[PDB]
């Protein structure tokens, strides 16, 4: 019924039932008038008319390094460039958030209920006539039609960018703090309600939880000394809930604070790397402060590494995962004159998106072995054999698969692209193109305009006949790539933005936090400013190995 | 020991402990260097050298009538005033939050935890020398040589503004949604977690609670006829908690929102004022939705409800309490070109220094009847004789106390004013000065400065002997009245950065939600901006008596 269910209102002007059978388009502050919000203004119109396709952009971008190069030699144009893409990049964000799965109206539940996840577009009426509002059949293309049919690896293929096992686990493990969702509550619901880089993910979700990893010693994290070197704490130990196995040795049951990360040794690498790195840090701060006590030690610490944190993820994986050319910035000093909101929300899209399982080899092979799946999963003696140097070694030499080509996901993980397809259909969200249009981007033609190939395009356009009717998630994977990237414009037009907000909208970002002694000195501040994942692991990892996030 | 103890920084300067005995001060982003943050750069000495005084400031503001009304007639002016008041008077807030009673250092959980209430200054470090850092005595003087001597009235001493006890009593029933210590916890604790304001205390702290109170019917607020009059549901009726004396009626047990509002008729009178309020809004929006369902309907309301309350607060409340000539204009869209951060945490000092019981006579008198403090608080019967309209008009005529002249506490609510005084102390607060230094004011060179008379000052100056050693909260109440003010400067200085930023730094005040349509339509949007606490009581009570903020 809903006269809203059509989606009438273009260009972000709110919809609103005006009476069962109309509706009115909110086009305030939008660039446009008219009863859809679809006329532009003068000013608008020579906007547009003067925009570049953020293809045209990532063009010049990609190109002329040697330009890119002299870029960025000039520290006064590096930063007006960074400054930039800053900028621009997030004005896509309605923060204060807007929306969740039961919100469609703007609501002060929306607002304050933090157990939800922001969505950047409204879910759609529950009285709609179809569920992408008012196009398509009663029902949709079914999951496995889709997830077989389009999703589904054949051969592995490799991104051409080189993405390495590094880089891929990296990933993994640092958006599994933001993304948490509480299933007992439904997807939609998050239990990481810091709803941002709070590095929990290390910390435990609590406080109760955060006291129980604690040695309260010199600031210290507790570990553990297997044969010489350090690892988590045993569950047994530090009576930090975890999720094992009911088989696993109680040994392995390490603790390192986000409760799932104990199911694949990947991720208890990298934790492992952290809890050493915030000990080494706790060491630093203890010798420029002999009178500090723990819990000073300790919450100062936490403050470097998220500074640390926020310097890889730009400087290192955004960097890569970017490809550019001009060198990326981590300066929260260049949002400082701008008008800005330290403060972020994490949304179910940024969630979904971010199912980069195409990511995933078939085999894990570290160097000298090849594991399966059915190996690698929750292992025990995997990591405590091989050492982390040689987990290090293999993972920087090992092609990760490329995400939005086609058809790339792991049998094994099929399950979980399952799910993503009919669960992101609970959570009622819109049609791939309304997304789009959204994030300024321009709805498709067919499907054959989704994929750059005609093959899935006709198997697609079987299934969903309407490319109107094309899903958000599916239609990410199996999206034309944009020249040897890892995934298409879609996908890195959702994603930056969010990407962003989460990173710079966060306090330590902010003036009021951004200076030395707030992470106990200027040395602190100048871990965080010379922080890289290259360093990272010479810092903490037994040798010294030379990584990456990508292939060698 | 901390050899911060002393606070050395100047400026804001944050300072730090760099081994026992050294510390250094982070005068970065403040206009000053050198070891204490005090010598300028040269931009700095131009601001500085060309600033004018708060007092100098108030007396243009509130003199020439003739000016400000040609001002306020000029919209194009009036708004270049307002936005000025808005932007300048809130830089000096730490949002994002910085500090708390456990955090003298910046801290991520002192950022995480809203349990706390932010605080403007941190806390003395608990191993200092004296109580106010290094200056004092081993002990401060006593609560009740101050309490007593400085505080107790003698004689009712009437406000020079007129405040009436509509104001009086409004004042209370507002900042009860924020201020709502959690003394379970302690003093510096919350309950309050939606730091603002967020009319919880009509609905409810929290969903389960917001729940057994609505009629989930036409978005209506449950409430009850009695004789004639709506009246709220009851504890028995809506099992809602309440506190009530054990021997109440449990027909008085009336629900409301904010569990302590039963205990005084003024307070339960102006919730039976909103909740009705309420009502009237969602037969407004039901009859502009004749297709909305009662989810809808009160959560749109509630956002209309705040939209009225924030315009009450800043055009009447302010407004009055200000006593410019200017008029003060609630218009969102003012920030809207600035940077602003539409977030907010309420700080202990915000709720300290609004313990405005100095407000209350000594009889509350429902004219044809004076009630006793005995009598009034938690009565049934007052209310439901005298009537809403008989409450309205005694209150609109009613001299309430003078707040910042000295001597002026009802002798009941003594006890109050005497744990305010030995819970700031509790909660570790600092010297008056340095809140003064830390508002840009100009620290007193004596009790006689603070005062403006003589006795009073001798009295103090022989108790605490320094001026330095001076307590926020007592300062304030036995502070001299900026001309016939009813608060002073340090008062008024403190207070006004706090209280708009959690006006305007309100998600609804946002650029992504300040439109028509998040209100329901163009009309609830146009009832935000036409409220009025004259309109407030014309539509809701049985009369439709004059009122205001002020004695007639
Ligand atoms: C050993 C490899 C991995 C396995 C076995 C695995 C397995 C799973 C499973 C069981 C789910 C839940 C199913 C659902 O979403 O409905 C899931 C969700 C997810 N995975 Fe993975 N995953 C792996 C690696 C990764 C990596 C490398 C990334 C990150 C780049 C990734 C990102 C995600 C995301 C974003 C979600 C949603 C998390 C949430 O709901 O909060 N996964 N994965
Ligand atoms: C009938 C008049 C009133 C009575 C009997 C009353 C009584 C009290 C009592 C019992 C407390 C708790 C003691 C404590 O703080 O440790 C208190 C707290 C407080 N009162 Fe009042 N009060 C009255 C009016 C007012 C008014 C008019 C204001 C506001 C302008 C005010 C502001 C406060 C504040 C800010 C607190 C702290 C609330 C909190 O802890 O969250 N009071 N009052
Ligand atoms: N064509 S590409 O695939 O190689 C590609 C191109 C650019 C980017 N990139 N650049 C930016 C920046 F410019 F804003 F920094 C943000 C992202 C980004 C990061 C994470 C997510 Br999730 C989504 C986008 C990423 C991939
Ligand atoms: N000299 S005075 O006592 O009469 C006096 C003068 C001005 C104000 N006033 N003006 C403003 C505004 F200008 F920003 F609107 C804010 C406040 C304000 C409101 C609440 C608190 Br709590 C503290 C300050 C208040 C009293
Ligand atoms: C909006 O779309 C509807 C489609 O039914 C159309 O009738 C209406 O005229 C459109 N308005 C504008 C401004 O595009
Ligand atoms: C958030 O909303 C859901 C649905 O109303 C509810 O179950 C949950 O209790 C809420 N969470 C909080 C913290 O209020
Ligand atoms: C775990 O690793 C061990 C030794 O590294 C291996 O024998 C075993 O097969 C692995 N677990 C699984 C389930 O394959
Ligand atoms: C800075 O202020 C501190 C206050 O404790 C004082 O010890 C120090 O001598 C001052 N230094 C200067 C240069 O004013
Ligand atoms: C806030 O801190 C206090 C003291 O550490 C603790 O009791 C409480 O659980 C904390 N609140 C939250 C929500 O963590
Ligand atoms: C409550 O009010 C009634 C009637 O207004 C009065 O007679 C009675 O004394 C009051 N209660 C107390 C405890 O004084």
């Amino acid at each position: 019924a809903n006269p809203c269910c059509s989606n009438p209102c273009q260009n972000r002007g709110e919809c609103m039932s005006t009476g069962f059978d109309q509706y009115k388009c909110d086009c305030t502050r939008t660039g446009f008038y008219g009863e859809n919000c679809t006329t532009p203004e003068f000013l608008t119109r020579i906007k547009l008319l003067l925009k570049p396709t953020p293809n045209t952009v990532h063009y010049i971008l990609t190109h002329f390094k040697g330009v890119w190069n002299i870029v960025n030699n000039i520290p006064f144009l590096r930063s007006l460039i960074m400054k930039y893409v800053l900028t621009s990049r997030s004005y896509l964000i309605d923060s204060p958030p807007t929306y969740n799965v039961h919100y469609g109206y703007k609501s002060w539940e929306a607002f304050s209920n933090l157990s939800y996840y922001t969505r950047a577009l409204p879910p759609v009426a529950d009285d709609c006539p179809t569920p992408m509002g008012v196009k398509g059949n009663k029902e949709l293309p079914d999951s496995k039609e889709v997830l077989e049919k389009v999703l589904l690896r054949r051969e592995f293929i490799p991104d051409p960018q080189g993405s390495n096992m590094m880089f891929a686990f990296f990933a993994q493990h640092f958006t599994h703090q933001f993304f948490k969702t509480d299933h007992k509550r439904g997807p939609g619901f998050t239990r990481g309600l810091g709803h941002g880089v709070d590095l929990n993910h290390i910390y435990g979700e609590t406080l109760d939880r955060q006291h129980k990893l604690r040695l309260f010693k010199d600031g210290k994290l507790k570990y553990q000394v297997i044969g010489g070197e350090v690892y988590p704490p045993t569950v047994k130990d530090t009576q930090v809930e975890m999720i094992y196995p009911p088989h696993i040795p109680e040994n392995l049951q390490f603790a390192v604070g986000q409760e799932v990360f104990g199911l694949v040794p990947g991720l208890m690498m990298y934790a492992t790397i952290w809890l050493r790195e915030h000990q080494r840090v706790c060491d630093i701060l203890k010798q420029e402060h002999p009178e500090w006590g723990d819990e000073q030690l300790f919450q100062t610490s936490k403050l470097i590494l998220i500074g640390e944190t926020i310097k890889i993820v730009i400087e290192d994986y955004v960097q890569h995962l970017s490809g550019y050319h001009f060198k990326l910035k981590f300066d929260p000093e260049l949002l400082f004159n701008q008008q800005f909101q330290y403060q972020n929300r994490i949304a179910s899209e940024f969630n979904t998106l971010y199912h980069w399982h195409p990511l995933l080899p078939d085999t894990f092979n570290i160097e000298d072995q090849e594991y399966s799946f059915k190996q690698f999963l929750y292992n025990n003696s995997i990591l405590l054999e091989h050492g982390l140097t040689q987990f290090v070694e293999s993972f920087t030499r090992q092609i990760a698969g490329r995400v939005a080509g086609g058809r790339n996901v792991p049998i094994a993980v099929q399950a979980v692209a399952k799910a993503s397809i009919d669960q992101s259909r609970e959570m009622k969200y819109q049609s791939l193109n309304e997304y789009r249009k959204r994030f300024s981007l321009k709805p498709y033609t067919s499907f054959e305009e989704l994929t750059g190939e005609k093959e899935m395009a006709a198997e697609l356009k079987a299934l969903y006949s309407d490319i109107d009717v094309m899903e958000l998630y599916p239609a990410l994977l199996v999206e034309k790539p944009r020249p040897d990237a890892i995934f298409g414009e879609t996908m890195v037009e959702l994603g930056a933005p969010f990407s962003l907000k989460g990173l710079m909208g966060n306090p330590i970002c902010s003036p009021q936090y951004w200076k030395p002694s707030t992470f106990g000195g200027e040395v602190g501040f100048k871990i965080i400013n010379t922080a890289s994942i290259q360093s990272l692991i010479c810092n903490n990892v037994k040798g010294c190995p030379f990584t990456s996030f990508n292939v060698q």
